[PDB]
């Protein structure tokens, strides 16, 4: 069915459990045999969220090359993604880490470091110019250059230098801060606007590595991010935009990493990012 009167007709029949149960049902199972070995306890956040053993980042590292990300490939629509947890506090050079090897452009953050009176993940960047961050285990340096505060979201030019080398390179933050602390929002516009925002930076483009796009579990809010801009990308790409099936993409995606989309009411809120976005497009 198309797709915005699929949309209808689950509201009219109020049948968005059964559609998500359908799609937990049929997803993906593969080994994630590294994720739980017990030298590794300490860099997961959660017990229950692990990356599959064949599409895991791996840190160039000789001792420990683990870490709690994955890498989703989306083959018609030309877009790599990296999706991640929010960073633990002995993760923090781990994660910079994988940012220089990956040669990511930018960093999509989707949660407050604070959330439900809970630390959702580590301070990890700067929030001064004048008192840069050094992450011993893993030889790199990290300095705030800008900050540009907006209602929705904050952007933020960051440089990291590779000690070792002396490279510098420049990496875009962008924050998105006004997601509610319980629920989805009511209206997909600023979601959209930040979306486009992203994209306008170049940080989503194949002359770049991939983009790093991480929440609390890297698996809810971040499943929807990517999950809106491939299925908006599509309806550019093909003849018959009506012929995009979102749940079917989603499907797709959840063969390089468990879980995404945690609950029906994100399901819903995905479709309507998708409805209001090819609008405004043409
Ligand atoms: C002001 N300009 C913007 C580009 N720029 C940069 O560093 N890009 C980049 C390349 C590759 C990578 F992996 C990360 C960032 C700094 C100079």
């Amino acid at each position: 069915m198309e797709m915005e009167k699929e949309f209808e007709q689950i509201d009219k029949s109020g049948s968005w459990a059964a559609i998500y149960q359908d799609i937990r049902h049929e997803a993906s199972d593969f080994p994630s045999r590294v994720a739980k070995l017990p030298k590794n306890k300490n860099r997961n956040r959660y017990r229950d969220v692990s990356p599959f053993d064949h599409s895991r980042i791996k840190l160039h590292q000789e001792d420990n090359d683990y870490i709690n990300a994955s890498l989703i490939k989306m083959e018609e629509a030309q877009r790599s993604y990296i999706l991640t947890q929010g960073p633990l506090p002995n993760t923090v050079g781990h994660f910079w880490e994988m940012v220089w090897e990956q040669k990511s452009r930018g960093v999509v953050m989707l949660n407050r470091v604070m959330e439900k009176g809970s630390l959702k993940c580590a301070q990890y960047w700067p929030q001064k110019e004048e008192k840069e961050m050094i992450f011993e285990d893993t030889n790199l340096k990290l300095t705030l250059i800008s900050e540009d505060i907006k209602s929705y979201y904050t952007v933020r030019q960051l440089e990291l230098e590779n000690l070792t080398t002396q490279e510098t390179r420049e990496i875009l933050h962008f924050h998105y801060t006004t997601w509610p602390d319980f629920g989805v929002p009511e209206s997909p516009a600023s979601f959209l606007n930040f979306l486009f925002k992203v994209r306008e930076s170049g940080s989503l483009s194949p002359e770049h590595g991939p983009v790093v796009v991480h929440c609390s579990a890297g698996i809810g809010r971040s499943g929807t991010f990517c999950l809106a801009d491939t299925c908006l990308l599509l309806m550019d790409k093909r003849k018959d935009p009506s012929s995009v099936d979102i749940k079917k993409v989603l499907l797709e995606m959840r063969k390089f990493r468990m879980g995404l989309i945690q609950t029906a009411d994100q399901l819903r809120f995905s479709y309507l990012a998708v409805i209001e976005g090819a609008k405004f497009i043409m």
